[PDB]
DNA sequence: CGGCGTACG
DNA sequence: CGTAA
DNA sequence: GCCG
């Protein structure tokens, strides 16, 4: 078992998934802490379960498992044990746990807001709703539509969205394309948005297109929430038999050149991006972001037609998406 | 012990 | 500060 | 919290 998740593939769906859910709550815990290198490592000892090939079923099988040192062999053998970690279930019961849980859900609230507001006493959304002078116009369409946002997105919303989504850019660029990311090209059935990768097969011409996009999405009535830019974070109407509901969406513009950087950095998973990253640079001396890969000693940019490439010159093997959640 | 991803709005 | 994978 |  390798030391990094972007070198192991990793399947949407596992046979550890009770084990990884309990490390996932501590590093979730941790994070509202601020202590994002407990966080991380919590977050890697989960991952590797997900990557095993069968369940662990005895505490002598995380020998030698890369991430699990004490803490995490601890909760793993209360779980075997007994079927639950005392640890695990008195931060799920905490009202620390759970109202920052549910403050950084809200779109426009992160950890250093959501503590915020627990130091100040706020415990409910109907705390913040009887507070409006507080809030951000964000935060104010993310808690208007903060139940609809808290109902999965489903594979059928997404073909819709995207047939919507190419007329818009169609009319704005013709030429244009309109790729699916996120956790739905990892193959999830379900998500909390959706998220679109945005290009054109001539360099250059996807240049200020986005503002374009949008404006033709808002006429046709479609945004109830966004803000020159190349990544959106809207608010989307939806339609539904008889009604309509909201739905994140995301959609980001690249140019052709580096569009296998993009499309790589938004389809993730988000651990497996930051894994990638950190593996490109301490192993490989090579810096990845989303739009390329830079060589510090040569001050060159790698070019990459694909995915592929990317992993080539990394030295690693290929994963297709599906094997990306880590 | 230092390090822990790296961007854009 | 928020957002993103 | 764990790795190197
Ligand atoms: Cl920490
Ligand atoms: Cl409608
Ligand atoms: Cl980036
Ligand atoms: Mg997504
Ligand atoms: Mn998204
Ligand atoms: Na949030």
């Amino acid at each position: 078992m390798p030391a990094y998740a972007c070198q192991r593939p990793t399947p949407l769906t596992h046979h550890n998934t009770g084990l990884s859910e309990a490390l996932e709550i501590l590093a979730e815990a941790a994070g509202f802490e601020g202590s994002e290198g407990r966080l991380l490592t919590f977050c890697r000892a989960a991952s590797v379960l997900k990557a095993l090939p069968s369940p662990v079923t005895t505490l002598s099988q995380l020998q030698g498992l890369p991430h699990f040192g004490e803490h995490s062999s601890r909760v793993v053998q209360e779980l075997l044990e007994h079927g639950v970690c005392e640890e695990v279930e008195r931060v799920r019961r905490s009202e620390r746990y759970q109202t920052m849980k549910l403050f950084t859900q809200i779109f426009g609230v992160g950890v250093k807001t959501a503590d915020r507001w627990y130091r100040e006493g706020l415990r409910t959304l109907d705390d913040l709703r009887e507070q409006p002078q507080k809030l951000t116009q964000q935060q104010k369409a993310g808690l208007q539509h903060h139940q609809d946002l808290s109902t999965p997105v489903l594979r059928s919303d997404v073909d819709a969205l995207q047939q919507v989504v190419e007329e818009a850019v169609g009319q704005a660029l013709p030429g244009a394309t309109v790729t699916l990311t996120g956790g739905f090209r990892r193959g999830k059935l379900q998500g909390h948005d959706v998220d679109f990768l945005i290009t054109h097969p001539k360099e250059g011409q996807e240049a200020g297109l986005l503002p374009r996009v949008m404006c033709r999405l808002q006429d046709q009535g479609l945004i109830l929430y966004h803000q020159a830019f190349e990544r959106s974070f809207c608010i989307f109407r939806l339609p539904q038999p008889g009604s309509w509901k909201a739905v994140r969406v995301d959609l980001v513009v690249a140019p052709v050149s580096q569009f296998p950087f993009a499309l790589l950095g938004w389809t993730g998973s988000k651990l497996f991006q930051r894994e990638l990253r950190r593996f490109s640079r301490k192993e490989k001396g090579l810096w990845l972001n989303s739009h390329g890969l830079f060589d510090p000693e040569q001050k060159t940019f790698f070019q990459a037609a694909s995915e592929e490439d990317i992993f080539r010159h990394l030295g690693l093997e290929y994963l297709p998406p599906e094997q990306r959640n880590a």
